[PDB]
């Protein structure tokens, strides 16, 4: 997705949140 860490940077369980500065 867009920005799935947007909204939520704590956690990335999802590809979707992977990229975003929570996980990366």
């Amino acid at each position: 997705l867009p920005s799935c860490c947007s909204l939520n940077l704590r956690l990335c369980p999802v590809p979707a949140c992977k990229r975003n500065p929570c996980c990366t």
